């Protein structure tokens, strides 16, 4: 799938070139060594090289890997940690923590046990072990790294292969990355029709959305870049597509998602709206069109162009905005609102999975937006015996027609909602990781998709728009599609 | 074999730490990436993962191969030399070779086909892509190991395991370094009975000597220092012990050397003698006793203790020193002499491996010291039906009274000596390189080893003599012991 081509131009620069880098990068530990892939990756390679370092980065492993464990391997591996580490005849015992930090992590039972270490350990690395690598050769080929990362990756280095979908959104494309052959979505917005329609704002308010946000629950954004004719943004592909044709159309005599399935996306949902909410973005379009699912059984959420950052100091906004039959009381009245917005759409959404219709709506009944509106602001909301009581009462809670009364965030959090009994089987931190087993694994529909004067304001604008590459998803493409292994070979 | 303490303070430092080495080091291409076994290794690592080197780097290899190449093999592998490198449709052309150059080497046929292309290739190294690698992180690499190799290490790295001799001249001992397990011998020499028999002079032109030549054929100095009591030399130790030994006390009753045997160490103590007189320094203390043998069957040159380097114009020098029997009529007369006393003590030696006894004197015969000089002086030599026709000529040839008709140094060199019909079966470039199998390999002796106030003048010529670690056997200690591979790891 890699074609040699683009590969070859992922050289590595001479040394000298990386020089003005050095003193514009943001160099803190945090931001270095633990929020980028590649400079975690070659600091724990510096960490490996220096033995007096192997306690350190073994504990480090080994709490992550803890952390992500199945529950009934906890026992044996918060053991095995104890006797490795801690214990007074550890073979590796780490001598950088105080005797109390250690005594802690030799008792206590509960979730987040070690978490109290972890911060040690971390600590203790961000001092004279990231000093030591800072002099280092692995620094040096960070920045080298770090180098490439910047270079040019336009149009060029991506071929289409298939059509997903066009419409008002623009016209988006399955394309590979000529390089590592990584498969991605592109969204194309064609420059002429986008200025016409005076849609030159909204587009960079979703684009810098993208940006900020990483989330494993969220597409992610991985290039920005400009054609002749298009603004383009390639993105984490979900090769199932959206959830509400799996409701509906693949067992089409009894559609709906069982429950584990319906609270395993609901979970990784929650997931994505706290990413946000606590970078103080409302979403404002959650439905089941605009959840994604991939083949290995997971969903993001997707379709940020109706998406608002609230300013500073600002708690709750206005502005008609939405899909009928998902937008909630307060905002249908023309109040100000916030965040809960997105939770009364969360309640329908996941009424539509395990009924296969709305809470307002019967299964294909057409309704004028008109008597819809009265039907959100008005009708209590029934449940038919397909619905358990945990899911009953879950829906009740984020249904509730006043704000006030609503489950949703409170106090920088969804952990309120992440306690009700509807999840008492989800084990969330193996979920933020990536790593809990999906209830059920659907078929990729790739093959479903077919085969393939402006003045200087618009110019100045497309080149702000087209920013190029976001450093995180660039590096976790090196990483997993082996470039990083090929490329960073010190003696074959 | 390896000890870990010791093993433990081979760290590579942190890079701040070599910024003064980068200022004060020699740093020209020939000096650093080909004659310094450690950057010329990190100099090909470089080539080797810059595919754009690869012709360069695997060519250069390749010639070196052919060049050390059983005679059986020559022809197919020049032809799979020009295939791959030289040929329009070659895989790996060398395009950064001139037309003529190609031309040139893909006709020709004899000893030193390709030795043009090889100079061809080192000059075009030395251009860009040894620009390149100073910009690399393969010469910070060597920047950091030439830290290393300037840090002390003194007798404590030395573990003493066998006392080899003691007499006038010390004592030597078989000893380890620590680190690498590598074997040495080290001579040691008391300071007060040095200082008392006035031999701080002697002893420092001995030591500059060993530490400026580097031939296979000669005993290597790889550390000098100072303990206590002791100046010490650390060198190649030769498991075999003298020679002597092994004309006379292996074979007791037909005592003497086969030919093919006797001439293979001709052959070395010719290459020996050629890098001293090339050097301008005159041996003075050729014979059995001296040359040393080890047991892959190679021998070199030692003592180098009456051994005299000639200053700027200097063609001859006079004083009285060798041995009764090795001497040359005109040392013997108190003339002026050159390289030539050398010659006539290889006549002598070679006499001797073959005789089993001089030419001077019968085998056990006690002759005062006036007797052999007017022997040496007046005295034909004959030879028993033992010699062949080529070994009495050699021998004739060296043992002329007259240095004006000896054959020896001629021109800069001893290739007119190497023409002679007795090495008409030696492989010369493989000898050079090691790569010749000895016509017989004996075994080790090291098991009949049995086991173990001054003026600020003295303080300052003994610390002077004690200059510590040589680069080049350092370099090669680090590689040949595997250090160097496992130091030099980026990611296990
Ligand atoms: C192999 O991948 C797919 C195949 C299909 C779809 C979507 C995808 N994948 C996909 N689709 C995306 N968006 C998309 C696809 C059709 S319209 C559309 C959009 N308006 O954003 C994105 C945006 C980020 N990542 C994406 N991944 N389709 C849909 O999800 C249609 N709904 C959005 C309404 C189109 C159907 C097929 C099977 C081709
Ligand atoms: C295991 O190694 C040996 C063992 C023995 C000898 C020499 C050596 N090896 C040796 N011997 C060396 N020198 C040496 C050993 C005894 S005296 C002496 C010297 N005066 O330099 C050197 C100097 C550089 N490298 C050396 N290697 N011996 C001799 O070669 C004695 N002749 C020089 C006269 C002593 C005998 C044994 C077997 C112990
Ligand atoms: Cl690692
Ligand atoms: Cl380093
Ligand atoms: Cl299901
Ligand atoms: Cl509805
Ligand atoms: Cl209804
Ligand atoms: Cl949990
Ligand atoms: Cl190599
Ligand atoms: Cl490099
Ligand atoms: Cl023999
Ligand atoms: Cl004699
Ligand atoms: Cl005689
Ligand atoms: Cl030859």
């Amino acid at each position: 799938s890699r074609d040699r081509k683009y590969l070859a131009r992922l050289k590595l620069p001479p040394l000298s070139k990386c020089e003005a880098l050095r003193e514009s990068l943001d160099l803190g530990f945090e931001g270095m060594c633990l929020e980028q892939p590649i400079g975690k990756r070659l600091f724990q390679q510096f960490l490996r090289t220096h033995e007096q370092h192997g306690p350190a980065l073994q504990l480090w492993k080994d709490i992550e890997d803890y952390d992500t464990a199945d529950d009934a391997l906890r026992p044996q591996k918060a053991q095995a940690l104890r006797a490795a580490y801690l214990e007074p005849q550890a073979q590796l015992f780490c001598s950088f923590l105080d005797a109390e930090t250690v005594a802690r992590a030799r008792a206590g039972a509960g979730d987040g046990l070690f978490q109290p270490l972890l911060r040690a350990v971390l600590a203790h690395l961000g001092q004279a072990p990231f000093q030591e690598f800072l002099d280092s050769l692995y620094f040096l080929r960070f920045l080298q790294w770090k180098w490439l990362e910047a270079q040019p990756m336009g149009e060029d280095w991506f071929l289409d292969f298939r059509v997903l979908g066009r419409g008002g959104f623009g016209e988006v494309f399955a394309c590979q990355m000529k390089a590592t052959g990584k498969l991605y979505a592109c969204k194309k917005l064609n420059k002429k029709r986008l200025k016409k329609r005076k849609g030159y704002q909204g587009a960079m308010v979703e684009k810098k959305i993208l940006a900020k946000v990483h989330s494993r629950f969220i597409v992610s954004l991985a290039y920005a870049f400009e054609t002749k004719t298009d603004l383009c943004l390639v993105m984490t592909i979900m090769n199932g597509g959206d959830i509400r044709y799996h409701i509906y159309n693949v067992d089409e005599d009894n559609p709906g998602f069982q429950e584990p399935r319906a609270i395993f996306y609901t979970a990784q949902i929650v997931s994505g709206l706290e990413h946000l909410h606590q970078r103080n973005i409302i979403y404002r379009d959650l439905k089941p069109e605009n959840v994604l699912l991939d083949d290995d059984g997971n969903v993001r959420i997707s379709d940020l162009g109706l998406a608002v950052e609230l300013k500073a100091g600002q708690t709750k906004t206005k502005g008609y905005a939405g899909t009928p039959g998902f937008m909630a009381p307060e905002l249908l009245l023309g109040e100000e609102y916030d965040f809960s917005v997105d939770y009364f759409a969360l309640g329908v959404t996941l009424y539509e999975m395990i009924a296969a219709r709305g809470p307002f709506r019967a299964r294909g009944e057409k309704v004028e937006n008109k008597e819809l509106k009265q039907r959100v602001l008005e009708q209590a909301v029934t449940y038919p015996d397909k619905f358990s009581p945990a899911s009953k009462d879950f829906c009740e809670a984020l249904l509730q027609k006043d704000p006030e009364k609503r489950l949703g965030f409170r106090d920088g959090s969804c952990d309120g909602l992440r306690t009700h009994p509807l999840f008492r089987d989800i084990s969330w931190r193996q979920l933020e990781a990536g790593m809990l087993t999906p209830p059920f694994v659907p078929d990729s529909r790739t093959v479903y998709a077919k085969n393939i004067a402006f003045e200087k304001a618009d110019t100045e604008f497309f080149q702000e728009f087209a920013s190029g590459t976001c450093p995180i998803p660039w590096q976790e493409e090196m990483i997993e599609t082996g470039v990083f292994g090929d490329l960073n070979v010190w003696r074959p």
